[PDB]
């Protein structure tokens, strides 16, 4: 079963699915872009030719990925788990619809190097494990994509660069806000239907938390969007 085996891959803890780390990811980002000034919202609009409302949701889906490479048996019960997410998402984001070259960069803003490709090298090492895991981890992967972007309500644009480079920033930190259990607690579980609404509700406390005089002292201006700097 690809569903199981897709629900039982961990992120960070025994007690944490990946699934609830990705949409943890991407409540995190829909809420900072909710809270984006409108100049930087219609930037999102414009760089996917898609009404606000469905620009933010297609970005937080996106953003959600960034830890899709965790999805293989080398990091569940050595080449960094964003070069699997880069490959994984250059075949996965054609699958969908979008077009080689704005895939291709996308997966690079989501993979190991801070939207820098991963090497030759790196891509070698990553392709050894791939060709012996079991089959089913291919379709795991699909399905765990499927999931997020359904949750979201994602749909597909109809890429310039600072487009790119804006999910990356965003998904660099969306995935740091998520990543800590003290903001995001283990032990939630993401086949619920009220997952999302609870993610949504964390990642608001958080963002309010990590706001607070003792934490940010100034923003980080990057591509046209806006954090905190802690």
């Amino acid at each position: 079963s690809m569903a199981a085996l897709a629900l039982w891959a961990k992120s960070g803890n025994p007690f944490h699915p990946l699934l609830a780390h990705m949409l943890d990811t991407a409540a995190v980002a829909l809420a900072v872009l909710r809270m984006e000034p409108p100049r930087t919202r219609a930037l999102y609009a414009e760089d996917w030719g898609l009404p606000e409302e469905g620009a933010l949701a297609w970005a937080a889906a996106l953003v959600g990925l960034h830890d899709l490479g965790k999805a293989s048996p080398v990091f569940q019960a050595w080449v960094a788990h964003g070069v699997f997410t880069e490959l994984f998402l250059r075949r996965l984001l054609k699958e969908k619809g979008l077009p080689e070259r704005a895939a291709n960069d996308l997966a690079a803003a989501l993979g190991a190097h801070h939207g820098f490709p991963a090497n030759a090298e790196e891509k070698s090492r990553a392709r050894r494990h791939l060709r012996t895991e079991d089959p089913l981890w291919k379709e795991a992967r699909r399905w765990l994509l499927e999931e997020v972007f359904r949750r979201l309500g994602a749909p597909l644009p109809p890429a310039r660069p600072e487009a790119v480079l804006r999910v990356m920033a965003l998904a660099s930190f969306a995935d740091w806000v998520a990543s800590d259990p003290s903001l995001f607690p283990y032990g939630r579980d993401p086949r619920r239907g009220d997952y999302l609404k609870e993610a949504l509700r964390l990642a608001q406390e958080a963002l309010n938390r990590l706001g607070w005089p003792a934490f940010a002292k100034a923003q980080r201006r990057e591509f046209g969007e806006l954090f905190p700097y802690i």
